[PDB]
């Protein structure tokens, strides 16, 4: 008999997360995912988040998709969902002023769309596909303090250095711009310029910065405008409790959803515990990062589900 939540929950005596816990679009089932293999479109590298490539439809998997650097090795392909943010038509850095790393063996300059088609024999996914007025207060040039989210005690001097729709592209000055990452103003990773000093905390100045730092100097040094104070928003703390169960992406291998239980809170994150497996795999992840979802999801969006791990197996709990 096909394993069920119904029947989970009732053997476990435990509860789902609701869906008002989650984010529209980490909840909606409704929508069709049109995307098929081999179309092509652009996208930013999740790994290099300032930077966008060409990219083809390598596996279609219910509301999700795997995407393949055009050129490059399958080692980097990665998976999002069809309401991605972070994936754009054909032609859309041309119109937007950005620019496009290339498919492996091309310059950049020998780039164009109609010709690759042409010599790919190749469909462009079409744009009524994607869903992407700008964040009020946000503009490229200004500044701001944020947290690198690979070194999370630190709050550092950073600057907005892209802009697309509704979100902003956070930069930290003078370190490399893999440490980049996106957000929008109720992001509870920012905060104003002159935040640390008012807390407490300390301020991780631009890399080599001459006599570790002022922002007022900083600012005159650079005629750059801070982030005003206004544009930014408390994002509420999500209401998720312990044990409430959910389904996640397997960061391991990211092609599978498991059924998860909330291990632990903190007011933006939750840590994640895939039942039946050691606790080695536990990790923390953001309330709203794509990559959770409400029990129901995988059935509803037509993606397998992984059944918790049997008893006594390898890397088992217990």
């Amino acid at each position: 008999e096909c394993w069920s939540w119904e029947s989970y929950l009732e053997e476990q005596k435990a509860i789902t997360a609701p869906v008002s816990l989650f984010q529209d679009s980490q909840a909606v089932t409704h929508n069709k995912n049109g995307f098929k293999l081999g179309m092509k479109l652009e996208g930013i590298d999740p790994q290099h988040p300032s930077m966008y490539f060409i990219l083809t439809v390598a596996e279609v998997c219910g509301y999700r998709l795997r995407l393949h650097f055009d050129g490059y090795s399958e080692c980097h392909d990665f998976w999002v969902n069809a309401n991605s943010p972070d994936i754009h038509p054909a032609g859309w850095f041309e119109k937007t002023g950005h620019k496009l790393q290339p498919p492996k063996g091309y310059k950049e300059e020998e780039f164009s769309w109609s010709q690759y088609l042409r010599s790919t024999r190749a469909q462009a996914a079409p744009k009524h596909l994607f869903v992407s007025p700008p964040p009020l207060g946000f503009q490229v040039g200004m500044k701001l303090e944020a947290v690198d989210r690979m070194n999370p005690s630190l709050v550092c001097v950073a600057s907005v250095t892209d802009v697309v729709d509704s979100r902003f592209l956070v930069h930290f000055d003078n370190w490399d711009d893999t440490y980049d990452y996106w957000c929008d103003p109720s992001s509870p990773y920012i905060h104003p310029v002159g935040w640390c000093q008012k807390q407490g905390k300390p301020l991780t100045p631009p890399q080599d910065y001459p006599d570790p730092f002022c922002w007022e100097k900083y600012l005159e040094e650079t005629g750059a405008s801070a982030v005003p104070t206004w544009a930014f928003k408390v994002r509420p703390p999500h209401s998720f409790l312990v044990n409430m169960k959910l389904e996640a992406v397997d960061r391991r291998n990211p092609a599978l959803i498991r059924v998860a239980s909330v291990e632990d809170v903190e007011d933006h994150r939750i840590k994640i515990h895939f039942d039946g497996w050691s606790h080695g795999y536990d990790f923390w992840i953001d309330a709203d990062h794509p990559d959770i979802h409400p029990a129901g999801w995988c059935s509803k969006t037509g993606h397998p589900l992984q059944p918790p791990l049997g008893p006594r197996e390898p890397s088992s709990a217990s």
